[PDB]
Order: structure tokens, then sequence, then C-alpha cells
């Protein structure tokens, strides 16, 4: 997160930090044993990592748990990111309090204007290199879709917005991805992809999880 803030200890009870020996993308919990992260993010031996906030300390709050399962979109293509999108089932059930609890899924897609929380463990930086112990956190409005389309020419998928700031400074980077948008108490995107990062007329492009409801609902129906 570029041009954000420091969140606060478990202040987004529903950041996840996937960890391969490193912290290397976010997630959202969205029940007690199922993430969903971008299809990007997809890798072998991920260890879910809830409860966090500074990723190199344990403080107390933490909970560890293996992945049984990935589940990447059947459509996701990785030359457009188009469908940036994949489930994670714990191999158990995570201990849902305060700290560590779900975000709820959309029953509708959000609007251009609508202000939301991006947070991530990702590079501070948008011209050089920092990666932050704790959770950083940054509030951003959706774009409209003519001035994505615009910003973006040739990329933007049905399956995809732009949220953030035209005038630069204020993004998700990388090490954020595979993390939360979440708007009026809805996840309504994944962190996915951009030009850099806070850089002018280049704003965050973010997976549109409204689409992905009812795969999400009928996947972990049936796994
Ligand atoms: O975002 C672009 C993607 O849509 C495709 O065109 O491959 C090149 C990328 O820059
Ligand atoms: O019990 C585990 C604890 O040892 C670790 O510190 O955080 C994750 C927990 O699952
Ligand atoms: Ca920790």
């Amino acid at each position: 997160i570029v041009g954000g803030y420091t969140c606060g200890a478990n202040t987004v009870p529903y950041q996840v930090s996937l960890n391969s020996g490193y912290h290397f993308c976010g997630g959202s919990l969205i029940n007690s044993q199922w993430v969903v992260s971008a299809a990007h993010c997809y890798k072998s031996g991920i260890q879910v990592r809830l409860g966090e906030d500074n990723i190199n300390v344990v403080e107390g709050n933490e909970q560890f748990i293996s992945a049984s399962k990935s589940i990447v979109h059947p459509s996701y293509n990785s030359n457009t990111l188009n469908n940036d999108i994949m489930l994670i089932k714990l191999k158990s059930a995570a201990s849902l309090n305060s700290r560590v609890a779900s975000i709820s899924l959309p029953t509708s897609c959000a609007s251009a204007g609508t202000q939301c929380l991006i947070s991530g463990w990702g590079n501070t930086k948008s011209s050089g290199t920092s990666y932050p112990d704790v959770l950083k956190c940054l509030k951003a409005p959706i774009l409209s879709d003519s001035s994505c389309k615009s910003a973006y020419p040739g990329q933007i998928t049905s399956n995809m917005f732009c949220a953030g700031y035209l005038e630069g400074g204020k993004d998700s980077c990388q090490g954020d991805s595979g993390g939360p948008v979440v708007c009026s108490g809805k996840l309504q995107g994944i962190v996915s992809w951009g030009s850099g990062c806070a850089q002018k007329n280049k704003p965050g492009v973010y997976t549109k999880v409204c689409n992905y409801v009812s795969w999400i609902k009928q996947t972990i129906a049936s796994n």
C-alpha cells in the first residue's frame, strides 16, 4: 500500500497473509474454512496466516493453518489477468472471534464513487522499495468504467474494476495482491494488477467479486 496509513493491529479481521516461508500475497477470510485470493497468487505449499498485524513478530492473535486445497477459477487467464480469483480451503476451521472474522460476500456490485478499504503488506513506495511489517490501509473510491478503460485501453474486462486516485500517490502495490477491497462491509474487490504503483492515470485494477458469488458459493458447497 502506497500513500495509506497503519491500520492498527487486528482492525481488519478478515485480512489474511499467505505464507510459503514468507509473506507473498494477501487474501480474505469468507468463512471459517475458506479464503479468497488472486489466482495469480497461486502456488503450492501455502500456509494461511490469520490474526496477523506484524508479520515478522508473534504478537498473540495469530492462527497458522495450512491449505488443504486450492481452486483457481476455471477461466483464469494469466496473460490478461481476466478472472484473477482463487479459493483456498483450510485444513482445519479457523476459530472466529473479534480479531479473526469472515467478510460478507456482496449481494450486488458496487458502483463507481463508492468508498472502499484496501489493505495489505505490500510495497509502500512508488519509486523505491520498502515492505512494511504491520498492516497498511487505504480508503479509495471505485472509479468509473470509462475512466478505467481510458486509463488501460484494451485491457479492462467486465470482471475488473479500477479504484484509487488518477492523480497518483495512493494505490495498492506488489505484495498486496490477493487482498481485500471492502466497501460498506462487503468484499467487492481483490487486489489484482496495475501499471507500477500509485502512478498518475494508472489506478489499481481489482477483480470484481460480485461476478463470482455464484461460483464461490457453489464451489464451497461441493468441496
Ligand atoms: O495489461 C496488459 C494485458 O491486458 C495484455 O494486453 O498483455 C499486456 C499487459 O500490459
Ligand atoms: O498455535 C499456533 C501458534 O503456535 C502460532 O504462534 O500462531 C499460529 C497458531 O496456530
Ligand atoms: Ca504476527
